[PDB]
């Protein structure tokens, strides 16, 4: 693996470690959320960005991001406020938006020198 897949392994290890239970391990049926493929036209889910990661399919953390946020969005849009799932994904995308900050990614840059 390549330094940037190495590191998106990182942040991915992390953020599930967020989700021990692994709700958001595997894409959402609608078995298990009856309706969702009616409402939500982009699923995510972290094993499907794993396989993205060793597919070499992410060139930039900036669209790794984007596929976290949109699994996150995701979940924030089938499920209403008082929901495990919802308040789950929040905590995750907080937990994410901290970990892939500008602020944090320049300090790895700095490191990187
Ligand atoms: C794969 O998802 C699940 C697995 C097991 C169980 Br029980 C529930 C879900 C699930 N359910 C709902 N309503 N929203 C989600 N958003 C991400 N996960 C979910
Ligand atoms: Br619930």
């Amino acid at each position: 693996s390549t330094p940037i897949q190495q590191l998106l392994e990182h942040f991915l290890r992390q953020l599930q470690r967020k989700d021990p239970h692994g709700f958001f391990a595997f894409p959402v049926t609608d078995a298990i959320a009856p309706g969702y493929s009616m409402i939500i036209k982009h699923p995510m889910d972290f094993g499907t960005m794993k396989d993205k990661i060793v597919a070499n399919e992410y060139k930039s953390v900036t669209e790794f991001k984007a596929d976290f946020k949109l699994m996150c969005d995701n979940a924030m849009t089938y499920n209403r406020p008082d929901t495990v799932y919802y308040k789950l994904a929040k905590k995750i995308l907080h937990a994410g938006f901290k970990m892939m900050s500008k602020e944090r990614l320049l300090a790895l840059k700095r490191s990187m020198s």
